[PDB]
């Protein structure tokens, strides 16, 4: 009966919830361009549904030791993000119709984005964890770059409303995974200055917003047809 059992539990009913909303939206549009986006978005949070339903029940969590005592690191998150985070660039890259290179470019990033943040999570060494959650930050810079410059740029020549939804979810993507690093940092994988309970909720938030508050909004929207 961990602390933060209830962050876990919300988180489920909330990627599960909007799981089916998107499911069931999705399977009624006809259009195959939007098909298309809502196959992706929903696979999204039905992802995170089981990752968290797995937490919720108990998985996922090893401990690891460091700065002499043992850690709870809740390395399922990884296994969530690994996929997600590309599936959700894979949305704003077929929304602005950005190049296969660059698309190629964006998911090795993120690749190398979750996989080092894992090892850093799993890493004994205590200063070696920082040097990790570095390189994996470095990695994420790289992709907000392309992101706001890249496709941006590429935003500009599809018709307005397209640009305007890209924007939105453009601006709700820079703001959300902006803050996973530092959540990392002083959270229990980091300085261990916020606790569990407390950064579990943290990420609770950031990854419903990130998920389903994006898929709200992309979903929502005319630029998918
Ligand atoms: C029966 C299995 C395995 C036991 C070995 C254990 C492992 C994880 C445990 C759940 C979590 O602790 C979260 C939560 C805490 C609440 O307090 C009571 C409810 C709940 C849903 C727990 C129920 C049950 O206890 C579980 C499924
Ligand atoms: C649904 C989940 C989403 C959109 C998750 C996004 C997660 C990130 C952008 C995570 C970034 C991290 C770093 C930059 C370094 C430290 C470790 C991570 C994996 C928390
Ligand atoms: C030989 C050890 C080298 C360590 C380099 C660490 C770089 C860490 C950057 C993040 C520091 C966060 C402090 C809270
Ligand atoms: C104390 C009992 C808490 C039960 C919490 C359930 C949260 C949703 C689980 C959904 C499983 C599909
Ligand atoms: C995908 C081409 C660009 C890759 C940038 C990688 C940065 C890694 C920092 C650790
Ligand atoms: C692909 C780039 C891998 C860089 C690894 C750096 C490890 C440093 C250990 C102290
Ligand atoms: C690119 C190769 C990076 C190798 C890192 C090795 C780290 C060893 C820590 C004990
Ligand atoms: C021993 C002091 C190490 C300082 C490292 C600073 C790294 C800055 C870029 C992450
Ligand atoms: C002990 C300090 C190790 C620093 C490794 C930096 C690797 C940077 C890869 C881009
Ligand atoms: C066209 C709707 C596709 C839905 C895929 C859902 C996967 C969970
Ligand atoms: C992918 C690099 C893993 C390094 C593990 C080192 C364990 C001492
Ligand atoms: C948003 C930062 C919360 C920090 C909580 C620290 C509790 C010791």
């Amino acid at each position: 009966g961990r602390p933060e059992w209830i962050w876990l539990a919300l988180g489920t009913a909330l990627m599960g919830l909007g799981t089916l909303y998107f499911l069931v939206k999705g399977m009624g549009v006809s259009d195959p361009d939007a098909k298309k986006f809502y196959a992706i978005t929903t696979l999204v949070p039905a992802i995170a549904f089981t990752m968290y339903l797995s937490m919720l029940l108990g998985y996922g969590l090893t401990m690891v030791p460091f700065g002499g005592e043992q850690n709870p690191i809740y390395w399922a998150r990884y296994a969530d993000w690994l996929f997600t985070t590309p599936l959700l660039l894979l949305d704003l890259a077929l929304l602005v119709d950005a190049d296969q290179g660059t698309i190629l470019a964006l998911v090795g990033a993120d690749g190398i984005m979750i996989g080092t943040g894992l090892v850093g999570a799993l890493t004994k060494v205590y200063s070696y964890r920082f040097v990790w959650w570095a390189i994996s930050t470095a990695a994420m810079l790289y992709i907000l770059y392309v992101l706001f410059f890249g496709f941006t740029s590429k935003a500009e020549s599809m018709r307005p409303e397209v640009a305007s939804t890209f924007k939105v979810l453009r601006n709700v993507t820079v703001v959300l995974w902006s803050a996973y690093p530092v959540v990392w940092l002083i959270g229990s994988e980091g300085a261990g200055i916020v606790p569990l309970n407390i950064e579990t909720l943290l990420f609770m938030v950031l990854d419903v917003s990130a998920k389903v508050g994006f898929g709200l909004i992309l979903l929502r929207s005319r630029a998918i047809f």
